[PDB]
């Protein structure tokens, strides 16, 4: 019971739960665990805080309003190397006198500073990549070759421009995020152990590759207990979001009362924005179906005018936001129309159901090309090439080829395994249960 780690997710939603998953498995082997949120998203999810994870706060320089007060995205990473890094060590200081001083920083790939906070105070650091081994790689490779990819990829050579990260493929975009993406690696090879939230059978030639160059550590999938492996029966759901959804068993009761694999599930994640135009041909896709579709409320004014209201209560249903997990585990779901975030791929990919990929930016385009040619769990929308937008005529015929088709009836097949691969290797003598196994030994 000696070993305490200090968990720093990036401040986003889909950082948080893969970070505070793992410290649930972290707890159920024995390891406290303490979360480190920053105090403008603290005071934003107002968390209960009678569980087995305690919570921490730290600064990103903009507790009042957060990421949008912040005038530019370099500003916001450096202002959060500067206060994060002093209100980091705050935290370890504050607990020194306790009964368990923390012996350990997980933090973040994307905040590789906190490794030098970590090491300053003698403790353990690992970094905790939230993105898969197949996209690290590809950042990893190219941060060796001073920030340039040449294709082919000798290791990988089915790998196009178009399915490398928006970086690569939209030159000069995000230049603060293309830079953090690659320091990644500035130090990673200092560290105690590499985390990344996969599973080695779902990656096995990629994780390979990178273990190569630097030994890492598959604990994931993240997805919670209860729906795999089920030894943390307390592990229920994911109950930490910074979104407001209707308490919502009105989604999952509306879902009951229809048939099934006859709903199309759309949801794009907790980050992504869609423009005006690509809300339009959205909207006429999916109301050629029975839709259940996450529309996030800074998002509804690009919505086609009049659209809420004429949406049949019968067939469809537009949230806020969903009980993602709930709904992919509800037999209604016939497909799941996806931005191909890490965490929404890997759910789908072990619920079994069949994706249609329509990635915006960052990793998307990685996982969607696994999705379509590698996992074969799904079929990716066409773009225009000069416009750069999915029309809806694009998008129909992307959705009927996982509804129905001799197309579909093989996805369906090939994306049921990773099920039970999966729950194999978080059962006891899985590759994830023996990993996790390493670090919380190394930690005591
Ligand atoms: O309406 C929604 C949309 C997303 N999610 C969850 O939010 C996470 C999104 O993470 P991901 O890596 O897919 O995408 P990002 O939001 O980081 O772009 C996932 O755990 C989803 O299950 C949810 O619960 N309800
Ligand atoms: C990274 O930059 C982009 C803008 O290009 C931001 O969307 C992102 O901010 C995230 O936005 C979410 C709400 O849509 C917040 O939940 C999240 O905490 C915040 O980090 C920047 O991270
Ligand atoms: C960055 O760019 C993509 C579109 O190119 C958008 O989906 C994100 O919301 C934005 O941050
Ligand atoms: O790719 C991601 O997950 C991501 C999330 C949040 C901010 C920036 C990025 Br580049």
């Amino acid at each position: 019971k000696r070993g305490h780690v200090l968990a720093v997710p990036y401040p986003a939603q889909g950082h948080i739960t893969p970070f505070r998953q793992f410290c649930k498995r972290l707890h159920f082997k024995g390891l406290k665990t303490t979360l480190a949120l920053t105090t403008f998203v603290f005071n934003s999810i107002n968390p209960d805080l009678s569980g087995p994870i305690s919570i921490a706060t730290i600064s990103d320089g903009y507790d009042h309003g957060g990421f949008e007060t912040a005038d530019s995205i370099d500003d916001y990473l450096k202002d959060f190397k500067t206060s994060g890094s002093k209100t980091i060590a705050d935290i370890i200081q504050k607990h020194q006198t306790s009964d368990n001083p923390i012996t350990c920083i997980v933090y973040d790939a994307f905040l590789p500073w906190a490794l030098d906070v970590a090491r300053e105070f003698g403790l353990v650091a690992t970094p905790f990549f939230t993105q898969p081994c197949a996209v690290n790689y590809v950042y990893y490779l190219s941060y060796i070759n001073n920030g340039s990819l040449q294709l082919p990829i000798e290791e990988l050579p089915f790998l196009e421009l178009q399915d490398l990260p928006s970086f690569f493929s939209v030159s000069g975009s995000y230049p603060a995020y293309f830079e953090m993406v690659l320091q990644q690696f500035i130090n990673f090879e200092k560290a105690d152990f590499v985390l990344v939230n996969s599973f080695q059978e779902l990656e096995l030639h990629e994780n390979e590759l990178w273990s190569k160059a630097c030994p890492v550590l598959t604990i994931g999938p993240t997805i919670p207990s209860i729906y795999l492996d089920q030894r943390i029966k307390s592990d229920t759901g994911y109950d930490l979001n910074l979104f407001e959804s209707k308490d919502d068993s009105f989604c999952i009761n509306w879902l009951d009362t229809r048939p099934q694999g006859s709903v199309v599930y759309v949801a794009f994640g907790s980050m992504a924005q869609l423009t005006n135009v690509q809300m339009e041909e959205l909207a006429s896709a999916v109301s050629n179906f029975s839709f259940l579709w996450v529309v996030r409320s800074s998002e509804e004014e690009k919505l086609p005018s009049g659209f809420l209201e004429t949406v049949n209560k019968e067939k469809s249903l537009v949230l806020k936001w969903s009980p993602q997990l709930q709904v992919l585990s509800n037999k209604a779901i016939g497909c799941f129309l996806t931005h191909c975030g890490w965490n929404s791929t890997m759910e789908a990919l072990t619920f079994g159901v069949p994706m249609v990929a329509m990635p915006q930016w960052t990793d998307q385009p990685m996982n969607a090309k696994y999705i379509q040619d590698v996992w074969k769990a799904g079929v990716r929308v066409k773009t225009e090439k000069e416009s750069g937008i999915a029309k809806r005529e694009e998008i129909e015929f992307s959705i009927k080829e996982v509804m129905e088709g001799e197309r579909s009836k093989e996805m369906k097949k090939n994306v049921k395994k990773w099920r039970d691969l999966a729950v194999k290797s978080l059962n006891e003598g899985g590759s994830t249960d023996t990993n996790i196994d390493t670090f919380v030994s190394r930690v005591q």
